[PDB]
């Protein structure tokens, strides 16, 4: 047993020096967005410039509560599937509404989230008339590597989250 | 033990007083539900027509605007710090966007079909609004029930 404490001190460091990389990534994709705003403020209109501003910020929003929601539903049914081996009585209908309130919040946040693609495509429309072929590669590589950055980053920390916990116990 | 007995009275009536209240609200509840029903009417029609006049692409803009309304403000009650202020951003940017949809409709549309969908919007909210608030008055009275009666 005592090793257990040893190894998992080691990959949850592992886990955290992680963390830090793609915490620097955050700060590069960071600028790149703000170079990205500077160019569009820079040739579109006032209007357009506020389409795209508050694409970007949605984006970090929805996309933001939807994983929120995703985590604690997949806690919700991973707590039932290790309760009913398990006996408690009473317990399983709160934990079932539950998972029906957060059920219905999690497919208001994915319509959101399609609502956030299709409005995606209309900022990339209106860019398209004014920015060149590189800084429209920069900009979509900043939405998707924004996504994609913040995704992981949530999922290590639940990771490293979950060493702790482990080796409280 | 006379203000024993005083208690039980004031008590008692402040218990009715209460339940009588909460008959009200309840009241309020079921006869807003016809509200948004109507607006709900209300709203298919400003669609449909939207739907008739308008391009596919704004249209999709008008629908993708109605649909996130109801989102963000269900978000912003189920809260009011992190997420209630991005639903308070997510507010603003949807009122920018409400005024957006709201221009390219205004030359479209007419002048009554217009002052009808700023209509359907300002229930589609207020309705919600209204109906949180009443569920709050709800839960509060009945908590003071269950204390008073015990």
């Amino acid at each position: 047993k005592q090793e257990l404490i040893e190894s998992i001190s080691r990959k949850l460091q592992v886990l955290r020096e992680a963390r830090e990389s793609l915490l620097e990534d955050v700060q590069a994709n960071t600028v790149l967005g703000a170079e990205v705003e500077a160019i569009v403020k820079g040739v579109c209109k006032p209007s357009e410039f506020d389409k795209f501003r508050m694409f970007i910020g949605d984006l970090d929003k929805v996309v933001n509560l939807l994983l929120s929601l995703s985590g604690r539903l997949a806690r919700v049914e991973n707590a039932l599937n290790n309760l009913d081996d398990g006996a408690s009585p009473g317990d399983r209908q709160s934990l079932l509404e539950k998972q029906r309130v957060l059920i219905q919040q999690h497919e208001d946040a994915k319509e959101l989230k399609e609502n956030l693609d299709r409005r995606e495509r209309i900022v990339f429309d209106i860019l398209a008339n004014y920015l060149s072929e590189e800084s429209l590669a920069d900009y979509e590589h900043f939405v998707k590597m924004k996504s994609a950055l913040i995704i992981e980053q949530r999922e290590l920390e639940d990771k490293i989250h979950l060493g702790e916990e482990q080796l409280k116990c």
